């Protein structure tokens, strides 16, 4: 019977099911692929992403995790700047 | 005391005499990351390309205190989160 997964961030469980890189992460709502390219970005590399890729959970939630870390960073970023910009 | 202390970033003033935990120098340290909160004053004026006096006897109200200090926490989760993941990528 089992055919068998492989996370393409690292390895295998013949498959808490595992997650095509066009899944979209809960905070933003970007795709999983997004948030990839972000940190492919931030060490000065380009990524081939294959139409096979797949992720674990455990990967899928790390993903997830940041993004909303960068999310809420963002958001409380503006309301403490705008609160700098205001009177009294 | 007498005791009047004006927040820096609200602008809340508290009269003393007092009470349990009150208002901050800038000096005071934010705890998950140990910046001094002028400090993280500084980066959210570079923010929106200002700058600021801080003149030298300015004070906070533990509220604004607490949500530098929660923005400080943030910053800290994306600084660990993002050396972790990227890394992680460095792998192949
Ligand atoms: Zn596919
Ligand atoms: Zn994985
Ligand atoms: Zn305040
Ligand atoms: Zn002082």
């Amino acid at each position: 019977p089992e055919f068998m997964d492989t996370c393409f961030f690292c390895g295998a469980v013949d498959l808490m099911r595992y997650e095509t890189l066009s899944a979209k992460v809960p905070s933003s709502q970007k795709t999983v692929s997004l948030v990839l390219t972000h940190l492919a970005n931030c060490i000065q590399t380009q990524l081939d992403l294959k139409p096979g890729a797949r992720l674990c959970p455990r990967c899928f939630q790390e993903l997830s995790d940041y993004d909303t870390i960068m999310v809420n960073l963002m958001t409380t970023q503006k309301r403490l700047t705008t609160q700098l910009k205001l009177d009294k």
